[PDB]
């Protein structure tokens, strides 16, 4: 069972401004999904501080890189908090609507596509090199979900019920056709060097066979 949502006109603006806009620096995508994912981390970390139980779910704090030449997919996976139903509905998108007006307003004094993270809405640069985005999430207080959109839009949102993940969130970024350099292990670690070095978290790049 899919429900399809529409994005608000404000957040397919920013769809589109990302997808249609010349900007060659694209790398900058993994820095941003890093980072959400150590701020997600940070969450639950903080949490489990007062409710040792919250890691029930599981106790590695972690972040994992995982290319796929075949599938054409770099999966960002973590440990963190996770998402809510109503985070991927509602919230996140809540949040977002005065980060894009905040950053568009910057976009046009003078800033650049790069600092995209500093309003909040750092996810919406994978479409600097994906044509689909699906999120596999699990919350310790929901269900886990899958939600995926190509833009254009609308998103979807359904139950997933593939491989349980415990606790976290998984981006697969399915790469436009142009942008395999991202899949490829030289590339990958040039770009965690130069941007998430300092990341508190592993950080583990998979190799593919
Ligand atoms: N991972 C992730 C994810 C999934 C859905 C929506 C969002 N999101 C909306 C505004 C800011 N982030 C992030």
């Amino acid at each position: 069972e899919v429900e399809t949502f529409a994005f608000q006109a404000e957040i397919a603006q920013l769809m589109s401004l990302i997808i249609n806009t010349f900007y060659s620096n694209k790398e900058i995508f993994l820095r941003e999904l890093i980072s959400n994912s150590s701020d997600a981390l940070d969450k639950i970390r903080y949490e489990s501080l007062t409710d040792p139980s919250k890691l029930d779910s599981g106790k590695e704090l972690h972040i994992n890189l995982i290319p796929n030449k075949q599938d054409r997919t770099l999966t960002i996976v973590d440990t963190g908090i996770g998402m809510t139903k109503a985070d991927l509905i509602n919230n996140l998108g809540t949040i977002a609507k005065s980060g894009t007006k905040a950053f568009m307003e910057a976009l046009q004094a003078g800033a650049d596509i790069s600092m995209i993270g500093q309003f909040g809405v750092g996810f919406y640069s994978a479409y600097l090199v994906a044509e689909k985005v699906t999120v596999i999430t699990k919350h310790n207080d929901d269900e886990q979900y899958a939600w995926e959109s190509s833009a254009g839009g609308s998103f979807t949102v359904r139950t997933d019920t593939g491989e349980p993940m415990g606790r976290g969130t998984k981006v697969i970024l399915h790469l436009k056709e142009d942008q395999t350099e991202y899949l490829e292990e030289r590339r990958i670690k040039e770009i965690v060097k130069k941007h998430s070095q300092f990341i508190g978290y592993p950080i583990t790049l998979f190799v593919e066979k």
